[PDB]
């Protein structure tokens, strides 16, 4: 799944691996 | 999945959710 | 001490070495 | 750029390269 | 551009903002 | 002290707090 860090992000590939970018516009697991 | 920063540990609770510390002295994925 | 990067946690084990997971669901300093 | 992991902050000198300490004491782009 | 924490990467979406993952399977700027 | 992620460093300044750019050439503990 996706780090736990708090890290911003506008797109998907913004993030680290396993994560999108959530509609928070934050990092985050895609479930 | 352990998330790939390298982090250098001592023992496991050193290490991010999923991760434990591996023989090479780095967090890792188990096994 | 804890580094003071944002991460958030379930326990203390997410967090890293010197931090403890807090009521808030953040890593921190145990103080 | 400062990367976008929220880190607290007192000084510029706390964050990463590239980042200043912003108005709210986390880490970010100068200006 | 490219955040000088050392992460490992299979692909570019695996890195940071700014980042691509050479062909030393670390993030790092790119050209 | 200082986190122990990786980051490469060549002066103090990059580095988190706590931290200072030791001679192998990542931040850690003074
Ligand atoms: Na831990
Ligand atoms: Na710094
Ligand atoms: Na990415």
């Amino acid at each position: 799944g996706c780090p736990r860090i708090l890290i911003r992000c506008k797109q998907d590939s913004d993030c680290l691996a396993g994560c999108v970018c959530g509609p928070n516009g934050f990092c985050g697991s895609p479930a």
